[PDB]
């Protein structure tokens, strides 16, 4: 069950929110590495700009990830709401964000990379299909995919998530949300979001697992791949991934076709995360 944590507990667990506990800041809020008085290894997110862009992000997580539990979603263990202070407590993911592992670190062979791809996809599919009302993440990133002790992918950061009824195809919102390099093209043309939007953002992450490069490189990534898709597809994959096995590229290309389908400019043409799961299943069979 979720747990209402005293503000004092979080205060002393992080040594007065000391800099030594700080493992991430900027944007939404600070993230601290901490150990609760019961011995739980946790991460604590201190939200800034409360009663506005901070209280909305707070509620968004409480109303979505705070109410559900899944093997491939970051667990929200607890929360704290006092005055204008808003904090969130998650279980600590040992290897941090996928972005941190992908750049700067440990080694990720393809067998574990595809398990990261399957898991994160399974997490999203759960949000889109097994949850009523449906949950739209709206900020799927490599930095918002955490890796636990087993290098299993766990989708994180529901600060900008929204609830959509199962009888609808899209949700009209107040603001444009997302991260540059991950934003679906149609999110620019309208104030409407959808699960298909999340699929696109997932595609970019799958590309990061395949190429190894940031989405921003290099003139962007999605565009450059689409162009080289008509050229030599062999000169696009991750160098360190080909050293493992050259006869595995047939599986890599099939995974790439999954990534490309997700990245279609047309939302209606994109596969659902259930289809993405089903494609992964038919690839290794
Ligand atoms: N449970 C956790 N375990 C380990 N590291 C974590 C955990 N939660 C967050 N982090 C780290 O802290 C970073 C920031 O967390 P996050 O929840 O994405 O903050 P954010 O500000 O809402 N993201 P954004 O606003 O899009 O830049 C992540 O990229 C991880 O490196
Ligand atoms: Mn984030
Ligand atoms: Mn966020």
């Amino acid at each position: 069950p979720l747990r209402k944590l005293a503000f004092a507990d979080l205060l002393q667990a992080t040594n007065g929110f000391h800099n030594d506990s700080l493992i991430g800041s900027g944007g939404f809020g600070d993230v601290y590495k901490a150990i609760l008085k019961d011995g739980s290894a946790v991460a604590i997110k201190k939200l800034i700009h409360v009663s506005g862009q901070g209280d909305r992000e707070f509620m968004a997580e409480m109303e979505t990830i705070g109410k559900i539990k899944h093997r491939n979603l970051v667990p929200l263990l607890g929360y704290c709401k006092v005055g204008d202070e808003r904090l969130l407590v998650y279980e600590f993911m040992k290897y941090g964000s996928l972005e941190d592992v992908l750049h700067d670190g440990v080694k990720l062979n393809w067998s574990t990379r595809r398990k990261i791809a399957i898991g994160s996809a399974r997490g999203l599919a759960f949000l889109h299909h097994n949850c009523s009302p449906h949950i739209i993440h709206r900020d799927m990133k490599s930095s918002n995919v955490l890796l636990d002790e087993n290098l299993e992918a766990r989708v994180s950061d529901f600060g900008m998530a929204r609830l959509m009824s199962a009888m609808d195809t899209h949700l009209s919102v107040s603001t444009l949300a997302g991260t540059p390099g991950y934003v679906p093209p149609e999110y620019y043309q309208s104030f409407r979001c959808s699960t298909k939007g999340d699929v696109y953002s997932y595609g970019v992450v799958l590309l990061e697992l395949l190429t190894g490069k940031r989405p921003t490189d290099s003139p962007n990534l999605v565009g450059w791949v689409k162009q080289h898709a008509k050229l030599r597809i062999s000169d696009v994959f991750d160098p360190e991934l080909m050293k493992e096995d050259p006869a595995l590229e047939i599986e890599l290309l099939q995974h790439l076709k999954v990534a490309v389908a997700c990245l279609d400019d047309r939302a209606w043409r994109r596969p659902t995360m259930v289809q993405v799961m089903a494609m992964f299943k038919e690839i290794q069979a």
